[PDB]
């Protein structure tokens, strides 16, 4: 697909039994998703944007499917105000930016 | 080009004859640079991020040349981690999300 940017860049995401709309985000190293109490192991992290830090429980080897496409590596959960799919994913469904 | 997304999108981007690096962000809005000076009127903005919202200020028809492409819009300037290049922009330069 392609997408243009004239709106966020908004796609449907599915981990486990929940669908979330989520951002498919250039300027984000990792995946951050909005809080949710997902099974296993898990370490604690801060991480900062624009106004600051937030803190986040960094999951590993975590399956995520992304428009259809299989993707599966670490997620960080927190208080984020949208949910943020991070360069670890995007290139793994195959995303790259184009002008 | 095609830029693909094991690194950080980062370009040179040239702004009032000065080389920066700025980051192609998709998940931003705006366009927003670290703090420098800029010719002309500006208006006090606040923006949200991650961790919060700050204080900016919003610059009007600004011209930037983007990796060799040509923009002309809003650029607001305050304590953002990193310059980033927002879709008020990447839509100018054509830019958009292939998978
Ligand atoms: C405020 C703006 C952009 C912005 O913050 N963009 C981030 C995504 C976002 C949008 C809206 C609300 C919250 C977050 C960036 O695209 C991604 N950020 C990175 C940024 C780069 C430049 C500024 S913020 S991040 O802070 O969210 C971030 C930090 C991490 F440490 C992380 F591991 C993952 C992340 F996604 C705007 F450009 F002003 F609109």
């Amino acid at each position: 697909p392609q997408i243009t940017l004239w709106k966020r860049p908004l796609v449907t995401i599915r981990i486990g039994g929940q669908l979330k709309e989520a951002l498919l985000d250039t300027g984000a190293d990792d995946t951050v998703l909005e809080e949710m109490n997902l099974p296993g192991k898990w370490k604690p992290k801060m991480i900062g944007g624009i106004g600051g830090f937030i803190k986040v429980r960094q999951y590993d080897q975590i399956p995520i499917e992304i428009c259809g496409h299989k993707a599966i590596g670490t997620v960080l959960v927190g208080p984020t105000p949208v949910n943020i799919i991070g360069r670890n994913l995007l290139t793994q469904i195959g995303c790259t930016l184009n002008f």
